[PDB]
């Protein structure tokens, strides 16, 4: 029911200190990318999608019906880059549940490191690093950053 | 080799473009930064370090690259910095060539920069496929 194909991503906006955090999760691996955007608008979300599309083979982006995600400028970026958009209810279990859990875990890590940085965006990037490098499943287990690169490499191969 | 990166700043329309190149694959990441300072370069490095296993960053002697803030980000993330000692200079020349082709298609320079990064990394294996394979086979 939850699409874990190598090209599937879940995106959503979370909030802290009156600021907007655009977060993306590569569903199958748990790898995340986050950015603090000045406004919760299509222009900022489309620029974020353009950057994400340049690194990974993004085939599908699952979002809620938020005005920034359903905007013309996001549709133009997804269409230009060759990405499919799927809209669902905010926090729905099939297409928004993986990003819901990642946002909750991301906020927990930001709260731990917040003291270490002056700006929120810095603490957000420190928390993204900590999340993507954390090792899951036993001592010799792999991290999200290692899982994404392996999932995509074995998908190509 | 799997963790070696090169960083440099190029300029267009009075704006600063911070460009990273994964030497072994030709994969690039670029960002338009408001100022050519340590703060902007350290934030960019913090983002890059979160996706790829960056072991070394090679740069020139530019004040933004030799700053205490960049050193603090590299020390925190566990990255080694090397200064002086032309992969990024060829990538900055190719990136400007692609931006010039697509510049008409976008209003903002940053958008054209990201469109050019997409075109470069997907060209085709492609630079985007080479990085992911180099790192997966390294692991
Ligand atoms: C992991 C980490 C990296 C850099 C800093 C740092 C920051 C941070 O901001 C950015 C540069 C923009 C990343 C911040 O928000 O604290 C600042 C404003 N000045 C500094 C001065 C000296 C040493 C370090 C810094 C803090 C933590
Ligand atoms: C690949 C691509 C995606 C979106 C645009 C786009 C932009 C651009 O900016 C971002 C939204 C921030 C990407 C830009 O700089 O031209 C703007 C300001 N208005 C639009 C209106 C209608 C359709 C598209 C756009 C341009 C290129
Ligand atoms: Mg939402
Ligand atoms: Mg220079």
């Amino acid at each position: 029911q939850v699409d874990s194909s190598p090209g599937i991503w879940q995106l959503d906006c979370t909030h802290l200190e009156g600021k907007v955090i655009l977060v993306a999760v590569h569903v199958a691996s748990g790898y995340i990318e986050a950015e603090v955007i000045p406004a919760e608008t299509g222009q900022e979300t489309a620029y974020f999608l353009l950057k994400l599309a340049g690194r990974w083979p993004v085939k599908t982006v699952h979002t809620d019906n938020g005005s920034n995600f359903t905007s013309t400028t996001v549709k133009a970026a997804c269409e230009w880059a060759g990405i499919k958009q799927e809209f669902g209810i905010p926090y729905n279990p099939q297409s928004q549940g993986v990003i819901e859990s990642m946002n909750k875990e991301l906020k927990k890590i930001i709260g731990q490191v917040r003291d270490q940085a002056e700006h929120l965006k810095t603490a957000v990037q420190m928390a993204v690093f900590i999340h993507n490098k954390k090792r899951k499943g036993g001592i010799g287990g792999y991290s999200a950053g290692e899982r994404i690169v392996d999932i995509i490499a074995t998908d190509i191969q």
